[PDB]
């Protein structure tokens, strides 16, 4: 079963990942080195903050506040620096499983 | 497991069918989307709520899935459970050997 389930998320175009409750990045699929240029490694077991743009820190943070009450997050959109050093626009979909300790994120660029 | 609470947590249409079209497995995304329950889905090939017009070029993916050729970002109509045809982007991905296609769908 989980080797079809990543072929599935590891095909997808938009962003795929699993986050921790504090913001540490466990899983990424493709689409992340293809629209944000880093590399699945240079992503993994480290908190993403600090590539997004220092004005949508405040608002960021907010929303991972009420992903730690429960609470899903739709369409919320901030900017993340790329490997080409631009700063690109997401679209967020964030969904937490308070009992798992995870997020379960999917991401569109806008 | 965890990439199944991805999975079925996803905001994007993630299936699996068969090479002959026969779909085998739907997220909630496909509920919530095309308005069509799972159960409705699996077991039938959704070549029927495709969109006349969009018959052709999709036929044609499908070939290309059956040569063992990926498929990224196809973009047809399916009929949804209101009756009204709404526009996806598809990336489909086969695996001749276990005789599936990974399809990954956004709404346009």
């Amino acid at each position: 079963k989980e080797y079809d389930l990543e072929k599935l998320v590891n095909n997808s175009l938009d962003l795929l990942s699993i986050q921790r409750l504090d913001g540490t990045v466990l899983q990424v699929n493709p689409a992340f080195e293809r629209l944000l240029g880093w590399r699945e490694e240079e992503l993994i077991g480290r908190n993403p903050f600090h590539l997004l743009h220092p004005e949508d820190r405040e608002s960021t943070f907010q929303e991972f506040k009420k992903l730690n009450q429960g609470l899903p997050v739709f369409a919320f959109q901030n900017r993340f620096l790329c490997s080409d050093g631009t700063y690109k626009y997401f679209s967020w979909t964030a969904s937490p499983d308070l009992s798992a300790g995870l997020i379960y994120v999917t991401g569109r660029d806008i």
